[PDB]
C-alpha cells in the first residue's frame, strides 16, 4: 500500500514535472500556428500527469477496494490522468496526419470507453467481474490501434514525407507502450495480483514517462510539426 | 432493488451491444468524410449505453439514497450514460442541418444542465427538493426542444430536401421519446414512487433502445448523411 | 457551516438566475452567427453557476473535510461550477481576439489544472498539503494571465479597434477579479481559516456575480461581438 512504492511515485512526479517545464521553455520559441498546437497539446500531457502523480505520492489519489476477500489499495488517480492524457496523445497523432473529424471523434470516444471501463474494473467489488471490464477496455484499445494502422497509417503517406516517417515512429511507440498497460493491470494489484503493487507502480511509471515525455521529445524535435 | 429488474437490464445490455456491432460493421463500408462523422457519432452512442447498462446489470451503477424516510435504490449509471449520449444525439441532428457553432454550444450546454440537474435530483436527500431539480432539468429540456423546432427546423429546409425530411423525422422521434423521460422519472422510484423500480427500469430500457438504436437505424439508413 | 452564509447563497442564486434570464431574453434579438456564439457562451455561464449556487443553498454541494484537527465544511459545488464556467469565460475572450486553436487549448488545459488542483486542495486531509495544491493552482492561474497579456493583448490590436478596446476592458476585469479568488481561498475556511465561512461565502458571491454577470453585461452590450 501507500509506502514501499513511494519512490516510483516521487520519481514519476519529478520526471513529469521536469518534462513539462522543458516543453514549456522549448515552446517559448514558437510562432508557427500549427507548431503551437503540437506544443500546447504535448506540454499539457505531462502537466496533467504531474498533478496526478503528486496526488498519488501524497496519498490523495489512493483508495481501498474490497474484493477477492481483501481490502485492496487502488490508485484511482491514474484513470483521472489517462482520461485526459490519452485522448490528447491521440490528438497529436491525428493532427500530424490531418485526420478528419469523424475519425478523431471515433478515437476520442473509443479512448473514453477504454479508460472509463478500466476505472469501473479497478473499483469493482466482485473479483471475476473485474476481468469482464478489463476485456471490454482491451477491446476498445484494439479498436484504437486498428484505426491507427488501417485508418491512419494509410493517410500519413498521402501526406508529406517527414509527416509520414514521424507518424510511423510515434505510431510504433504508441502501439508498443499502450499494449503493455493491460498486461500490467492484469498481473498487478488491480487484476490477478501476481505482481506486488510496488512493482506494479514501477512498471506504470516507466510506461507513463516514456509514453508522455519520451513521446513528446520525439514529436517536438521533428520538423513534421511545422507547416513546411 | 437489484433483482426483479435484472431482465430489463440484461435485455438492454444485449440490445445496445448488438446495435453497436451492427453500426460498426455497417460503417466499415464508408469512405465519405461526412458520412463518417455520422457513423462515428451514432455508433459511439450505443457503445456507451452498452457499458452503463452492463454496470447496472452487474450492480456497479446502483446506489442507495435516503429520502422520504427510506433507503431508495438509485441507478446513477444512467446519468453518466446520458451525460455523453444525449449531446452526441443532438450533434447528429445539428450536423444534419449544418447548424452554426453558436447553436451547437447552446444545445450541448443546455443538455449538460439537464442531465447534471437530473443527477442532483436523483441523489438529493430531501424529498421535496428532488422535484425542484426535476423542474429545472425539465426547463432545460424544453429549451432544447424549442431550439430544435424554432432554431433548427427552419434551417433544415433552407438546405437539401432529403436533409429536411430526414431531420424532420428524427426531430419528431426525439421530441416524442425525450419528453417521456421526465414523466417516467416523476412517477418512478426517483420521484413520486407511484411506479415500482421494476417497471421504471423497463420503461427507460424501451425508451433508451428506441432513442439510440432506433434513432441510429433511421439516420444511418438515409442518404441525407452523404455529401450529395 | 450550512446556516449563517445562507443569505449570500440565496442572493447568489437569485442574481445568477436573473442574469441568465436577462441574457436569454436579450439574445432572442440575435441573427448574426458570431454574435450568437458570444450570447450562447455568455448565457451558459450564469446558468451553470445558478444551478451550483442553488445546490449549495439547499445543502447538496456541501461536504465535511477533516484536517488541521477539525471537521471543516467545504462547498465542493463551487469547483464543479468553475470547471465549466472559467473555460467558457476564457473562450469568450479568445473568440473576441480570434485566437488560434493552439492557444485556446493551452488556456482550457491550464484552466482545467487550476480548478482540478484547487479541488484536490479543498478536499485534502493533510493541512500543510492543502497549500501545495494552492500553489500549483496559482501557478496555473498566472500562466493564464500571462497568455492573456503576452499572447492575446498583442493580437486584439492587430484586429479591429472596437475588438481591441473591449478585449482590453474585459481582460482587465478578468485579471483583477480572478486574482482575488486565490487570496480568498487562502484566508478562508479552505486555507488558513483567518476569515469565517460566512464572510468567505460573501466574498466569492460578489466575485462570482461580477466575473459572470458583470462580465457578461460589458461584453453583450458592445459592438465588438458583431461581424462589423
Ligand atoms: C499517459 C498514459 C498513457 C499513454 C496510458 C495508456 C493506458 C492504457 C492504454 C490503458 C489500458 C487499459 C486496458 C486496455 C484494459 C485494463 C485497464 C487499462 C485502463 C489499464
Ligand atoms: C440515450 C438516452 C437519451 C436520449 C436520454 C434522454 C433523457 C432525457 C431527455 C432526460 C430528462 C430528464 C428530465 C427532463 C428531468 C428529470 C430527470 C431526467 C434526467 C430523467
Ligand atoms: C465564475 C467563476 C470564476 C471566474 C472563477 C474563478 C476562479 C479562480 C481564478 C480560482 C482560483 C484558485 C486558485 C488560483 C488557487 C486556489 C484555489 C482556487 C480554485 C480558488
Amino acid at each position: 500500500t501507500g509506502r514501499p512504492e513511494w519512490i516510483w511515485l516521487a520519481l514519476g512526479t519529478a520526471l513529469m514535472g521536469l518534462g513539462t517545464l522543458y516543453f514549456l521553455v522549448k515552446g517559448m520559441g514558437v510562432s508557427d500556428p500549427d507548431a503551437k498546437k503540437f506544443y500546447a497539446i504535448t506540454t499539457l500531457v505531462p502537466a496533467i500527469a504531474f498533478t496526478m502523480y503528486l496526488s498519488m505520492l501524497l496519498g490523495y489519489g489512493l483508495t481501498m477496494v474490497p474484493f477477492g476477500g481483501e481490502q485492496n489499495p487502488i490508485y484511482w488517480a491514474r484513470y483521472a490522468d489517462w482520461l485526459f492524457t490519452t485522448p490528447l496523445l491521440l490528438l497529436d497523432l491525428a493532427l500530424l496526419v490531418d485526420a478528419d473529424q469523424g475519425t478523431i471523434l471515433a478515437l476520442v470516444g473509443a479512448d473514453g470507453i477504454m479508460i472509463g471501463t478500466g476505472l469501473v474494473g479497478a473499483l469493482t467489488k466482485v473479483y471475476s467481474y473485474r476481468f469482464v471490464w478489463w476485456a471490454i477496455s482491451t477491446a476498445a484499445m484494439l479498436y484504437i490501434l486498428y484505426v491507427l494502422f488501417f485508418g491512419f497509417t494509410s493517410k500519413a503517406e498521402s501526406m508529406r514525407p517527414e509527416v509520414a516517417s514521424t507518424f510511423k515512429v510515434l505510431r510504433n511507440v504508441t502501439v508498443v507502450l499502450w499494449s503493455a498497460y493491460p498486461v500490467v493491470w492484469l498481473i498487478g494489484s488491480e487484476g490477478a495480483g501476481i505482481v506486488p503493487l510496488n512493482i506494479e507502480t514501477l512498471l506504470f511509471m516507466v510506461l507513463d514517462v516514456s509514453a508522455k515525455v519520451g513521446f513528446g521529445l520525439i514529436l517536438l524535435r521533428s520538423r513534421a510539426i511545422f507547416g513546411e
